[PDB]
RNA sequence: GCGCUCGUAGCUCAAUUGGAUAGAGCAUCAGAAGGUUAGGGGUUCGAAUCCUCUCGAGCGCGC
RNA sequence: GCGCUCGUAGCUCAAUUGGAUAGAGCAUUCAGAAGGUUAGGGGUUCGAAUCCUCUCGAGCGCGC
């Protein structure tokens, strides 16, 4: 049910009627305060100029046309002319029912798309580093949220399983194979090229066997590669992250590529072998000229490729990219050569959502107190460590067996509802006594709430097949607030799809239990004057308990029953 | 069953008939080759030495009054005088039979008593190192086996949570500035005068409030110690805690009683107990100052006094095995706790590295229990999604913590100073936990592909035709005796040498002896019953060890 | 030197993309307090949001 | 200086506590083979890795 969109179109179909253009813009939004009821139409006064007219009498001269009747129950004026729509309780009460009874509590399935999600990218031969801990999760939140409105995502995990470094990877490999598992990999081979070592001549050499390619320096390869998204495919599993092997699409699959997409771009009359690089000339930016490149004997042309390997191959309608924010300008540019090339159309969106970098409770880079790169396997393990010491002081003499499972959910959901609360792109704070709490937005919160309102639930005999056949009635303002909130997971959930932000979603989870936890208070679901109202907010708690567990669901958070 | 007891009593109730004395020795064991049978009796030789004739004929002058049939089916006499029996393929079966109905396998419940085990025993204000993981592991194995005996087990924990050191610790916990009064955060010690000290001697008396913010610290250390417990797998609680505090306003009267009685002497400056094993033993410094000997004797006294012991044992370091026999001397010498009530010692040295190095860090510090149970899961993680990959995430979380925390204790169970490695103990292949739940895996697969329900294959026969199946029956059967042994001589390693015996026989049983359908019915069932009790077995075994069983890898 | 992303309560984060009196959670003496949205100027009915400067933080291409 | 625990196949560990030809797992995918003066001498007895004694070497406890 998405209210906003329904209230959109009857004030636009409105209006009109009123003497209104054909490019007409409504501006239906949540009400901030309740004072201003439900909804909001904020279009009138933008409206209200090109027509000359005065904004709080264009404003009840759309009301006249506008029947919102069966719908709202109070609209009017306020301001410099807002139209202000408070909603009809039994509207309410109508699609709450109808929500419990779908699987998909009422959020209606959009136009199948085809889209692919970019993230993660973790590298080869090295373990994986907490930097790429905030596109993973965000990632797989996107692709979560995406799936379960129905469209076709292609997970897309653009690993960097290639580079010069293989020739220095591989040879260390052949003879770390004469003695006999990844951990001073990456670190020890590069001691050799460097200082100090003779036969490096030995690793210069293995590398230009390998664009020739021979099974020999293949395996080497895929051995190397299959071994790191292994261990990475575990570090997976226990994020919960939906990645596999079998969205593994890294810098070798945009590789052969490289020859005829520069040639084609010459062959186009887009490049010239400026400076001595073959270079492609944009204009949009600064007081004179700016310049990508292609070659020079890169991290922009391979992009090019990928863009529209995307779309030729895969079919994308639309393509979300969840990387690092100093790569913002590398794909703009890049991009913008495919828009200028006619790779990938226009119908086909090409999305860059962004990210900064780890910093703790300091404002410096995120390490451990040795001074370096902290593992995400480590953090994951503090992550559980921390959890344990929080549950024990809580709970604790209780079964072992039970606080591993629940220590999981609140810890690792701990280390994702983390990023899903941030949107920023200008680095962050990892702080464990923030994201740890059982106060505040966190994972444990909501992990609460849910167990909560649960128990609601549960404590009553009312079996499930002849509750959904006594109705709802809302009589009171509580109630009203809870149900219009309840009914707006779609809105929230279509915003996510279309941003590409899961924090909407979150905070919209946040927002949705303190409306419960204050309808709780007030509102006694537990025993009351008659049966009608008892099921009646049995039914309104029903619904939130299956909302936040669905939303809760497209963000990656596992639920315990209870707490 | 205890076959060997049988045997033992009806082979000395007829070497009575032979003129040798009441007290005797049959001494009979389980075989050392196939081709010696299944039981040996060794007791001839010395016997034939003690009235002088000869063996190999007071051997077979034994024979003629040995009346085994039914129990056994070829008695016969081997080198220098050994009586060598052959179970009979009857004997065996009617017990195998009769081990399936009973939960306990037929594991008789013995002589009902109440048993104290000290084990573990962290330090306060410390996350526990990695040098009480030992104790902890085989004194809880220890516990369950004497559990499921019957017997009345009391859980000892000699918290380190006293001592000289919480002068450092209290006037430093009052300097909680970091917020309001509260603590989860360890790691105190390492963190770190006149200002505290005199904290100590507030707290040492009887002390008002020093002693409820000492009942704290206490409680956040024995807090995340029952996680690392829980992790592990160890049946101790908060409540089994009884630490240095409880043994020390003990120690007036009971340096005082040991005046009382002619035995301790004013020496040095001390007051010194002498024992026949000489330098005296200190139990109290010229300043007053106890010992761990003065602890550990009104120790000792308070488990027979108070708590009814009938067995103490005490699975502590091998550092004080000399502190340790000298108080026990000196509590026998002075009549505290009896000599019906045994006070046993079992020891282990200092834990290493695969180089004879103390077992440190990658930069040479001590390696931190929580720290090391992390690695054991992550190596699992690794050893577990590589056999069989693209495999759940539940089903692999699941196993890597049975696979991993296991292989940390059956590393331990199976050795009495030692060697961690890695490569040992994380492996498919050898005496380790994952071969052991690998092994009771495909156990229960060869039960589970059946189509006999269980509830009808109880009424059918077990016939025994093969000497393999012979083998394994006899094996089984041999539970009670591994029991007894591990509950007798507190060592649980041989449980797990017996399981990983089991387990072999069984392997040579499986793809040698038809199961999976076969010549006729009646071997069918059988040998399917055969295969029910070793699972059975092997599971009931693990569990005294405390190893996890998944049921499919 | 050019160029990217930014600057919001003491801290960690919001603000439905230009809407009404900038909101939550810790912290500080259930409600309370906490703000010239780094700062000036400008664009219009209306600005934390957009345009131009200054200062400042983080990171990419530069000789 | 006295005293404690020990020394087993190239590594990690067994040996029913005084029993028969000292046994497995790695190392040299399943089968097989090979691997030893039980640190070493002496002694106790029908019989020793086990017990007694000295020597050598490892670890750790109170010395002085």
């Amino acid at each position: 049910m998405n209210i906003q969109a329904l209230l959109s179109e009857k004030v636009r179909q409105a209006m009109i009627a009123a003497g209104a253009p054909a490019d007409c813009e409504p501006q239906v939004r949540q009400s901030a305060k309740v004072q201003f009821g439900d909804y909001q139409a904020n279009g009138m006064m933008a409206v209200a100029k090109k027509l000359g007219m005065a904004p709080r009498q264009l404003a009840e001269q759309v009301l006249t046309h506008l029947d919102l009747n069966g719908i709202a129950s109070k609209v009017e004026i306020a301001g410099p002319g807002f139209i202000n729509i408070f909603l009809d309780p039994a509207f309410l009460a109508e699609h709450v029912q109808q929500a419990l009874a779908s699987d998909r509590l009422g959020v209606a399935t959009p136009e199948k798309q085809t889209i692919v999600v970019d993230y993660s990218a973790p590298n080869v031969a090295k373990e994986m580093h907490v930097g790429h801990l905030r596109s993973t999760i965000i990632g797989d939140a996107a692709v979560r949220t995406l799936e379960f409105l129905g469209h076709k995502v292609i997970r897309a995990n653009h690993v960097g399983d290639w580079g010069t470094q293989f020739g220095m990877l591989i040879a260390w490999l052949e003879k770390q194979q004469q003695e006999n598992d990844l951990e001073g990999f990456y670190r020890d081979a590069k001691k050799h090229y460097d200082e100090d070592e003779e036969f490096a001549e030995r690793a210069r050499n293995y590398v230009v066997k390998l664009q020739s390619g021979d099974e020999y320096f293949r395996e080497m390869w895929r051995k190397l590669v299959d071994i790191t998204m292994t261990q990475n495919q575990i570090t997976y599993d226990r994020l919960n992250v939906t990645l596999t092997r079998d969205d593994v699409m890294g810098e070798s699959l945009y590789n052969p590529m490289l020859p005829g997409i520069v040639a084609d771009l010459k062959a186009k009359g887009l490049a010239v072998e400026s400076e001595g690089a073959t270079v492609v000339f944009l204009d949009e930016f600064k007081n004179k000229e700016g310049e990508p490149m292609g070659v020079i004997i890169l991290y922009t042309t391979t992009d090019i490729a990928c863009a529209k390997y995307r779309y030729e191959t895969l079919h994308a309608d639309r393509v979300l990219y969840y990387i690092d924010s100093r790569q913002h300008q590398h794909l703009m540019q890049a991009w913008a050569i495919v828009r200028k090339a006619g790779y990938v159309p226009e119908s086909v969106p090409l999305e860059h959502h962004m990210f900064g970098m780890m910093l703790g409770k300091d404002g410096k880079p995120f390490k451990t107190r040795a001074g370096g790169t902290v593992k995400l396997a480590d953090l994951l393990d503090e992550a559980l460590e921390r959890a344990r010491r929080l549950v024990a002081e809580k709970n604790p003499d209780m079964p072992a067996d039970e606080l591993e499972k629940l220590a999981n959910a609140v810890g690792i959901g701990a280390v994702k509802y983390a990023d899903l609360s941030k949107n920023r792109t200008t680095d962050y704070i990892f702080d464990w006594d923030n994201m740890l709490a059982f106060e505040g937005n966190t994972a444990p919160y909501m992990q609460y709430a849910y167990t909560r309102v649960l128990s609601v639930f549960r404590k009553a005999e009312i079996d499930e097949e002849q509750l959904a056949a006594a109705p709802v009635i809302i009589r009171e303002d509580r109630e009203a607030q809870l149900a219009a909130r309840l009914l707006q997971f779609e809105e929230t959930l279509t915003v996510v799809a279309r941003e590409g932000t899961p924090h909407v979603m979150c905070a919209y989870l946040y927002d949705l239990a303190g409306l419960f936890s204050g309808f709780y208070e007030h509102c006694p679901i537990l025993s009351a004057e008659n049966e009608e109202v008892r099921n009646s907010r049995l039914k309104l708690a029903q619904l939130t308990a299956k909302t936040l567990k669905l939303g809760l669901d497209t963000l990656g958070i596992e639920t315990v029953e209870r707490m």
